[PDB]
């Protein structure tokens, strides 16, 4: 039994205030802490925020916090829910806020007790929070996943002329997680050493992620920047990469992409349409190792998003455009629209959903690959999420930054646990079950 | 008594192997993670590295690892100290080493032990680590620190003209540790709004503090922008400023210092004597409410350093000059070389040793700023460090990147524990007592 559960306002990895639950039961206290997630949003769960400009720029939280504290807490103590009965507890938040989309309470209010109470279950039962999950998705094993680190940015998130949004290593010709770490600090490292020389220490600086932004000119030579850090690590063809195009960041209209769209009055070459993008993508496949690409057409582009699933045999994402929204998932299943699913636990806000999101996506045949938020926090929860979901993949930004090193220290820490026993996703990364 | 020790290697916030130690009583696991230090360095004790070039950029710390595992845990399982005896559990490791500069076992292997067991006695004795230290420094009271957070950078840590290596704001005119966060941040992103639209978008990447680093051409134009930010947020006189001078990076020999050493073929007017650069700091404490200046000449130009602590009174930081090092710290305080102690519990190795160093600072009227390292972990100890000891100042990042705002949020964490009875160090910071 959930005896006192209490929020409070701690900082993100950009600043930001956010929500974190502390939970207590007879087996002590169970922390968690909640990533950035959207006010307003698509079709996600809307994060709720204060949006007193004077205060905290008009991302405090205090309203979600005040959510848990006198009206969650409350409650579920008074339910007599055990934190051992997950999909109930999340379903009693759930039906304490009675919308859709979470906003009478705040997704971050709800997922915050919702990992607190997932971590109590797990220590209630005895076992690690990752077999803890594996048990409640039904899975028998676990196994570590390939990490894709975020290496080099563009799109709104960075200046520079990258259309695309990120670039990412992915060390699937890694025998195990340590090897993993080994080689995607390696390449981090030599990457930045090529940055620095190619476009001076100024380059080197980090963004949210921890992956660099040098004023790279275009997508291909953002591509051959990595290659070259592959090459010099010595790693080429044990390393693929991926891609995060968030082309629906770049729409226009009608099947109009302009791979320009920083820059005002884009009267330029760059504004091809969906089939020329989608052309463009085969053109990097044949000449990249790229293995997954995320988000490359607009969320609503459904048309091209299926024949680009139905003729390419690589990972096709999708993030923007199912939003880890079962509703958007089953879409996307019907019309083939993609073959992954970008899980983002607060995107849903609650940890029962989060598994049935990825449990739709597998009874489909979709990959999983978990995935952090711009706004991480100390948390290493998803490290565990990962392992139990038996995903095989998860994007925790680059291995720069702790927010980003949390989680890869967890699994590094997991893998120790399982010994000699820990199976590495390695190229079946994809569909590893 | 100690019934099991054992470290492995863990990547800190650069992407870098440092050591971690997982120590176990009957009370349980406690877990410390140790951060980047040097290799090689002046008079602090040198972390041990494997050098192999090949793997991880020779950063490696098997070796230290090694040590601890097959070394220390052994010895110290075998001595049968407990947890709760923290000076006589370090002497042992010290005497294990034999070396002034644990360079036998390495100071990363011998304190990361060492903070495993303070945190360990800690729970041995049922209190909070903060309430632990203070009764190990032998404070009755504890108080929460003013954060000294990074904003812009300089120096040789990043490109850019400054000289300056750090600039930072301190809000002393706060009344909480909260008030703190809130007006640290708010400046932090009403800085990174100025930056942008003075110089763009990539001027927003950060470095490994959280810090910015525009192209600022000089040590006055950082102090201004910060200005401007200080008056945006409206906090202008609860705000004051600190810099991290590291003049020491930036001395050529004879009374020479040159402003501009990123530049070869330097045949400019910035190559002043130190006499000249103590007038600049004269003229900046002038226009400018900095409070407290860090290495403002070479660690070894003791002469101006007592000129300068002589005739200013604003704190003057001993870093390079005092490494952590009590037998340099006995110099600085005969020459009154400076009046605080930036405290880097890896420059000298142990928690006793860091315990007394900082008492050492103390005896002599000296303040204590408890620093992080550029390479942090998501490890909190510093947080409980600063309060305990009672020095009412820690540096320990820019509210960005989460192993700064780990800390951050763990002295948050504390100031809810204290309740309204919590203490907030302000404007006397420099020696609360």
């Amino acid at each position: 039994s959930i005896t006192k559960v209490f929020a409070r306002t701690i900082f993100d990895s950009r600043g930001n205030p956010t929500v974190e639950v502390d939970l207590y039961t007879s087996k002590g206290l169970f922390r968690a802490a909640v990533p950035s997630g959207a006010s307003t949003g698509v079709h996600e769960a809307l994060e709720m925020r204060d949006g007193d400009k004077s205060k905290y720029h008009g991302k405090s939280v205090f309203n979600a916090v005040k959510n848990v504290n006198d009206v969650i807490v409350p409650e579920i103590i008074k339910s007599g829910l055990k934190v051992t009965q997950q999909k109930e507890c999340d379903e009693f938040m759930c039906k304490l806020d009675g919308t859709e989309n979470k906003s009478s309470l705040g997704a971050n209010a709800i997922l915050g007790v919702s990992l607190a109470i997932c971590k109590a279950g797990a220590a209630e039962l005895g076992i690690p929070l990752y077999r803890h999950i594996a048990n409640l998705a039904n899975y028998d094993e676990v196994i570590l996943p390939v990490p894709a680190f975020n290496v080099i940015n563009g799109g709104s998130h960075a200046g520079n002329k990258l259309a695309m949004q990120e670039f990412m290593i992915l060390p699937t010709g890694a025998t195990s997680f340590t090897e993993a770490m080994r080689m995607g600090t390696e390449v981090y490292h030599h990457l930045k050493a090529v940055i620095k020389a190619r476009f001076g220490l100024d380059a080197t600086a980090v963004g949210d992620e921890g992956g660099f932004a040098p004023n790279i000119l275009n997508n291909k030579d953002a591509l051959d920047l990595i290659q070259e850090a592959i090459k010099k690590a010595g790693y080429t063809g044990k390393i693929e990469i991926g891609m995060d195009v968030a082309a629906s960041e770049f729409y226009k209209q009608n099947n109009i992409y302009d791979l320009d769209f920083k820059t005002a009055n884009n009267d330029g070459s760059q504004k091809i349409s969906g089939d020329q993008l989608r052309d463009m993508y085969m053109e990097f496949c044949k000449d990249f190792p790229i293995v997954s690409i995320e988000d490359p057409f607009d969320q609503d582009d459904w048309e091209t998003w299926s024949k680009m699933t139905s003729g390419t045999t690589i990972q096709i994402v999708g993030d923007d455009l199912t939003v880890t929204n079962p509703k958007r998932i089953t879409t996307a299943v019907e019309k083939k629209a993609c073959k992954c699913l970008l899980l983002k636990v607060n995107q849903i806000g609650s940890v029962t959903e989060s598994i049935d999101a990825h449990l739709l996506a597998k009874k489909n045949g979709w990959g999983t690959m978990v995935s952090h938020r711009s706004g991480e926090t100390e948390d290493c929860f998803i490290a565990d999420l990962v392992v139990g979901l038996c995903t095989g993949q998860i994007k925790t930004g680059a291995p720069c930054r702790s927010e980003r090193l949390a989680k890869y220290n967890q699994i590094l820490r997991i893998e120790e646990e399982l010994g000699s026993g820990a199976k590495f996703a390695g190229k079946n990364f994809r569909a590893p079950s």
